């Protein structure tokens, strides 16, 4: 519950193919919000899933997405799916019943992602 | 932990399109194992996901699969994915890092599913 219970406020879970976009999101988020690219030993309050064509094709990415949602946004943790570079028709069906940010929104979805992160940080002590 | 902590030993989570196959699995499982088709108020020790073309296309099915795995086979609960009537190339990428039963196995995968269920029941008091 403590804002300091975790070293980072948000990390970006991405596939190698989208390194650049992920770095821009991290940059956008930090402009305070502490951000980084997600990694094995990475632990933050919020986790952004950069769901792209490369992400959906990668078995490890999909499994990570699964674990990200395993213990997260049901309503407890903070997992933010960001659909980027994908046709809506190719979106994972389950998202229809879940919260997510569309990449066609303002700032490629970056703005709503940052907002979602802040909303969650405000609920911390 | 108690074998009686739940009224059913296993329910079959399926899409309307596969009612028949689901009923045969339920029949096969019971031949003791108490089985039924999963429903809203349904709660059992094991949950079998009848992942078919219709299942993967259905947003609610996918969301249910997500919740089924939300609090389940990470290693705690009992969720058994049964891939039936699908080309391996169309399998959800995440399964590569997960346990699942292929429908091309003995008895359309029914045998290994039943075995998985029994293995789990034996760990109960």
């Amino acid at each position: 519950s403590s804002r300091w219970s975790k070293d980072y406020d948000v990390c970006v879970c991405h596939s190698e193919e989208d390194l650049v976009a992920a770095q821009d999101l991290v940059s956008y988020l930090e402009g305070a919000i502490v951000s980084e690219l997600c990694q094995a030993l990475s632990s933050s309050h919020c986790r952004v899933l950069l769901i792209t064509p490369g992400f959906l094709q990668d078995p490890w990415c999909k499994y990570q997405m699964l674990q990200a949602l395993t213990e997260a946004p049901g309503a407890e943790g903070c997992t933010i799916p960001l659909l980027s570079g994908l046709s809506r028709a190719a979106y994972p069906p389950e998202l229809r019943f879940m919260y997510y940010v569309d990449g066609r929104g303002p700032d490629g979805g970056f703005r709503q992602v940052k907002e979602a992160v802040m909303r969650y940080l405000q609920t911390l002590s």
